């Protein structure tokens, strides 16, 4: 195809290999190997190539495949030198497109179904048919639908809400299997790659498996309840209430479910047990917010069933939103002072419908995502230059200045030359005006330098240096020499003085004479070269140095330099009532300007010469008319000759120009109303001229600590990462636009900026990345609050699940850790690009946030910014208290296992023990086998021991205590031996675990049980990375009178682990036989309690499952929508 | 019974920090790092860049 | 081999792309001293024998010396004023105490 075709092209007229290397040069590895006419070596082929044609006579030149090629390298050669395509890329690279456009976060996300996570399953089911009580008793018989399913054993789970009609789904949930079936692949999922066990999990990351799991259950919980209509009770189950219909195709079940006081109570089953002991004024809707005349409500409180816990994450994401809100007026107001004057929005002044739109933010959050983003972009050019090009083209469609340089030769073609002299004066000037590739864009990548000097430094290119040179004599070097005396002072570099100073010293070689600091930087040194405020010249900082008797020129130009240079000033942008200011390391609502600027006076613009750049102008054509009119410095130069000079550089003096006028009063006010419409805010280290005092050596960021230090003010000045890079441009390129600039000839400024700028604030998208700082904001410090509670950090974080085992974590672990949680919190929120994603690569453990600049003596402004609050660890933190009182519900057990055969006909659930079975450390006659514990084997009949903490033998008798990891690590001898004298024998094992998950197995108690095919495949199936789950095999409860049969259990719990029944025999009347729990009370508080208001949660102790909550209508436009006007 | 080691050695544990100046070669990458800090931050010694 | 067998630190290379990205190689005229390292650390190369010999030299100090070859060291003498011999010097100064 046609593309490999064309490349192959390009690369055969790009690519000679002339290509730069940096080396020292040696007399081997030259391109010149053998020169073929006299053995040779000139290290590049252009002096090849000229050394070849050189030895030929110019007579005999005669055009050949060689004579084209050395003019296409040469070609090729100087274009590849001019900097702006040394620096350029056509396409994004995944680095500058996020910087430029970065995709938003979802925050509104609104629930139509009901807030809950915690439902009822039936597990087995009661039996309705049978002999002692007839069918009519039961409400299952007359198809009454309740709110609690009929079951003789029932128990509630944990689901990801299982009645939400979501608006936008987050692809996190933690649905649950019922305590019967399997439920290890919850709990093996985050660091298990090794478990080749389908049914087991490793222990040592229980804690941090449970906890991502809490992770993920918060923010899946991050949604606003939206009203939904009601409507009027008309059957008089409760009188005059108004009751909820959610939307859906299918709402018989939902009222039931919805209005447990709903139902009548025909009979004394446990559930009409519960409801005839409930209040009855507690239903459906009591309170609403009308605020227009049919119109949807703002608000209201419904008692309906709910989940304390979600309604809590619900309230607190909703205090964030409310926060962050904001109102059409004060977007009126700051759009206007943000664009200062010129264009007019209007806001509507009526009663409105209470909307919603999160934007404000602070700014300690704008701050940290400012060094997020400087981090980024740290030491890379080609991320830094498609943001200036922006700028560029941005500020060319609002720029009235236009350039024309025929303004130039116009003004040219009134000099007079004679036709004899050697030397035009004119002509050289329009031979060599004209930039390289005839770019005119280094002026306006210069404006964007000055906009941002933090992280780039423009300075002038190599390629315009006049030629390794000097030589005053020559005419090109002096125009080249007040080319770059224009061009200088536009960039942004610190150093420019001096390279100003010391291009004229190149100038002038053994005309006058300059002491210098060293052997190293002479006075015949280039000029560029030096780039740092260590190599500036002591005779340039001290005046006296220079002597008038030899070198008034050189002195001279110095007081030129140190008096007549520009100014800094400033411009105060922006406004940071709304979108507060990113501004660091200078004050909010101000930017710098290299340049004086007064602002105008009139809207009618003209041409007068007072301001600092015609100034300087007029200072460098006095000098160059003072050298010129020299003769000794030029002898060769008679009279006519100094006298068209003379003309030639007062008229250019005294062009009519408008460039000096437009950056003196115009371009700061088009930069002040561009810079808050952008995406990559300003970051400014303060500007300063001539001084070796001040200047921003560096400037550094961090990410992490150093050592067992804490403070980030002490440790950032050893864990800083600097951030910079240079630039380049082109100073005749800047050069010529400075001297040929124009207006539109009737032109008048307000009319002209009301017209172009009102399409950028047309457009709304700034508002759109200030939610992202917010989600930038949160990942950090939920990030910081999550890594704190597995591994050892800083910060003063409260612990809760310590009592789980967990794996001494290492830096791996914690950075795979850190990963899961940027990959859950990016497949929530609906984003995926780079977040998070530079903290990563250093440690996660010990990370800070800060930021600093040094000047040159040694003082080095830090900025450390303080770490607002999180509404989502805070959310997580209190998932994790309430899971640390309710572990029972997401399949956890606490303490530990006791293995021992119990042959009883009792009906006690294994779950709670009687306290007799149990033993502990500290219970007399209890053996301990923490240490080395060698099983030394029997003979003659004699029993088999075993090694005691303490250094004694005991036999395989009595009450034994491992640790878990001990059968951990010698499961198959320890499988053999003690399954051989566990099962007949009066062994016993209490083996401590802290927390394990567990299955559930009903049996009849009417019939026989043994639980030796359950508990021996756990304890064979026990390996040194995994375990399985705990089996328990629990009876079932009955509605009457049964008989007994002999039950075998082997593992029992220690302590009480049955939180999650729920109304076992709900339709009896009673429970009999089996263990018996009516409805908890403490869960309803808000029923059963007379004295409870309504606004009441037990949250750290119990969940309640029935609560006010609020519900909303709050509708969300866009700006565009709302804020309009021209 | 001993073995001689060009090299110091502690205790083990996996919980130490990555960033532990107490650590030889840590320490010693420190310092060659600041070293060349130091050498190319005045530019007294590279003209022609 | 034993040693690499045996031992529980995996080598990859990639940690240093990952802190060094540095995406862009256009310029034909300049050269970025992060694509300085890169192009003299080599990351592509997947060969750690030197590391584990080094490692096995400690026992047989007495018979054998373990020393850097002469092309790790730079060319010619080197200088300050070349980028390439400044990396030059890190890594061998980074490589000698083992
Ligand atoms: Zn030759």
């Amino acid at each position: 195809p046609m593309s490999t075709r064309i490349a192959e092209a390009t690369s055969a007229i790009v690519s000679k290999h002339p290509a730069r290397v940096g080396l020292p040069p040696t007399a081997s590895s030259g391109h010149g190997y053998q020169c073929h006419v006299c053995s040779a070596v000139l290290f590049s082929p252009l002096d090849l190539d000229a050394h070849v044609a050189s030895h030929g006579l110019h007579g005999n030149m005669t055009l050949t495949s060689s004579e084209i090629q050395r003019h296409i390298t040469e070609f090729i050669s100087s274009w590849q030198n001019h900097p702006i395509v040394q620096v350029s890329a056509d396409v994004e690279n995944r680095k500058t497109a996020q910087l430029l456009h970065a995709d938003t976060p979802r925050l509104v996300t609104w629930d139509a179904g009901l807030c809950t996570s915690f439902k009822i399953v039936p597990i087995v089911p009661a039996q309705v048919p049978q002999d002692v009580l007839a069918y009519t008793f039961f409400t299952s018989s007359y198809a009454i639908q309740s709110p609690f399913p009929e079951a003789a054993v029932s128990r509630i789970v944990v689901h990801t809400r299982w009645a939400s009609n979501v608006d936008f789904d987050r692809d996190s949930s933690v649905i649950m299997a019922p305590p019967t079936e399997n439920n290890i692949h919850l709990f093996k999922q985050l660091l298990n790659t090794e478990t080749l066990s389908v049914r087991g999990a490793n222990p040592l990351m229980f804690r941090a498996n449970v906890l991502h799991m809490l992770l993920e259950f918060v923010l899946d919980n991050l949604y606003l309840n939206r009203h939904t209509g009601f409507s009027q009770d008309h059957t008089p189950f409760t009188e005059g209430a108004n009751l909820r219909s959610l939307p859906g195709p299918d709402a018989e079940k939902w009222y039931s479910i919805m209005y447990p006081t709903r139902m009548g109570t025909p009979n004394v089953s446990k559930i009409c047990n519960f409801v005839a002991s409930c209040v009855r004024n507690r239903v459906g809707r009591f309170d609403r917010a009308q605020m227009m005349n049919g119109a949807m409500s703002e608000w209201v409180d419904v008692f309906e069933t709910s989940d304390a816990l979600t309604v809590s994450i619900r309230g607190r994401w909703m205090a964030r939103l409310a926060r962050m809100n904001i109102n059409p007026t004060e977007i009126e107001w700051a759009l206007t002072e943000c664009a200062q004057g010129y264009v007019t929005v209007t806001s509507p002044y009526a009663p409105s419908v209470n909307r919603l739109m999160p934007y404000r933010i602070s700014n300690a959050e704008r701050q940290i995502s400012q060094i997020i983003r400087v981090m980024n972009i740290g030491n890379n050019a080609t991320v830094i230059q498609p943001v200036l090009q922006d700028i560029s083209v941005l500020l060319q469609r609002i720029s009235p200045l236009q350039i024309d340089p025929t303004i130039i030769s116009n003004t040219m073609s009134t000099v007079s030359e004679s036709t004899t002299q050697t030397l035009s004066p004119a002509s050289s000037i329009l031979g060599k005006l004209r930039p390289s590739n005839s770019d005119f864009s280094s002026f306006r990548v210069a404006l964007a330098g000055w906009l941002y000097n933090g992280v780039v430094t423009t300075v002038i290119d190599d390629s315009s240096y006049p030629k390794d040179g000097g030589s005053v004599t020559s005419l090109e070097n002096l125009w080249d020499f007040f080319i770059l005396a224009l061009a200088l002072p536009l960039t942004t570099d610190p150093c420019a003085p001096v390279k100003a100073f010391m291009t004229l010293a190149n100038m002038m070689v053994g005309f006058e004479t300059i002491p210098m600091d060293n052997q190293i930087y002479t006075q015949s040194r280039r000029a560029s070269a030096f780039s740092t405020p260590h190599t500036w010249p002591r005779c340039f900082m001290n005046i006296q140095l220079i002597s008038p008797i030899d070198a008034p020129i050189l002195r001279q130009w110095a007081e030129i330099i140190h008096r007549y240079w520009p100014n800094p000033s400033q411009i105060r942008y922006g406004t940071p009532n709304v979108f507060g200011s990113a501004n660091l390391f200078t004050p909010p609502e101000v930017l710098l300007l290299p340049i004086d600027h007064q602002p105008a006076n009139v809207t009618t613009p003209t041409l007068d010469f007072t301001n600092e750049l015609t100034n300087w102008r007029a200072r460098v054509c006095e000098l160059m008319k003072n050298l010129v009119d020299n003769q000794r410095y030029q002898p060769g130069w008679t009279q006519s000759l100094v006298s068209s000079m003379r003309g030639t550089l007062g008229k250019l003096k005294l062009i009519k120009s408008m460039t000096p006028m437009y950056l003196q009063q115009l371009a700061p006010v088009e930069l002040a109303v561009i810079a808050p419409m952008l995406p990559f805010p300003p970051f400014q280290v303060p500007y300063v001229r001539l001084d070796r005092d001040r200047v921003p050596t560096m400037v550094g960021v961090t990410r992490q600590s150093r050592d067992t230090i804490t403070q980030p003010a002490l440790s950032l000045s050893t864990t800083n990462t600097t951030v910079g890079v240079p630039l380049a441009l082109d100073a005749r390129a800047i050069t010529v636009a400075l001297l040929s600039g124009k207006y539109p000839p009737d032109l008048v400024t307000n009319v002209w900026y009301a017209d172009a700028i009102y399409p950028m604030y047309a457009d709304t998208e700034v508002f759109s990345n200030l939610q992202r700082d917010v989600i930038t904001c949160e990942a950090v410090q939920t990030l910081v609050t999550l890594v704190a509670q597995i591994s050892e950090t800083q910060y003063p974080v409260d612990r809760y699940l310590d009592w789980i085992p967990s794996l001494r974590a290492s830096a791996a672990t914690a950075a795979t850790f850190a990963e899961w949680v940027n990959t859950s919190m990016k497949t929530a929120f609906d984003l995926s690009d780079m977040l998070l994603e530079p903290l990563l690569s250093g440690d996660p453990r010990m990370t800070q946030l800060a930021i600093q600049y040094q000047q040159y003596n040694g003082r080095t402004f830090n900025v450390i910014p303080e770490m607002p609050g999180s509404v989502i660890a805070d959310c997580v933190q209190l998932t994790a208290e309430v899971f640390n009182h309710e572990y029972n519900l997401f399949g956890i057990a606490r303490g530990d296992i006791i293995i021992g055969r119990v042959q009883s006909t009792h009906l006690w659930s294994p779950l709670a023990p009687p306290p007799d079975l149990v033993f502990d450390r500290d219970t007399p006659g209890v053996h301990i086998f923490g240490r080395d514990c060698r099983i030394s084997f029997g003979m003659n009949g004699a029993a088999p021991m075993i090694r005691d903490e303490t250094g004694m033998m005991v036999p395989f008798e009595g009450n034994w205590i491992f640790p878990l990891a001990l059968w951990q690590m010698n499961t198959r001898y320890f499988n053999q031996q003690f399954d051989a004298w566990i099962k007949t024998g009066e062994l016993r094992i209490r083996i401590e675990m802290g927390a394990y998950p567990y299955m559930l197995h009903y049996y009849d108690p009417r019939q026989y049980a043994n639980a030796w095919n359950l508990t021996s495949a756990w304890l064979e199936e026990i390996t040194p990375t995994s375990i399985p789950s705990v089996p328990f095999m629990v009876p079932i409860s009955s509605d009457h009178d049964i008989s007994s049969a002999p039950a075998v259990q082997y593992i029992i719990s220690t302590e009480y682990n049955d939180r999650s029944l729920f109304c076992t025999n709900s339709s009896s009347p009673q429970t009999i036989a089996g263990p018996d729990k009516h409805i908890p009370v403490e869960r309803y508080n808000i029923l059963t309690n007379p004295d409870a208001p309504p606004t009441q949660i037990q949250l750290p102790e119990v969940v309640d499952l029935y609560n006010v909550v609020t519900r909303y209508a709050y509708e969300t436009p866009p700006i565009t929508a709302v804020v309009m006007g021209v």
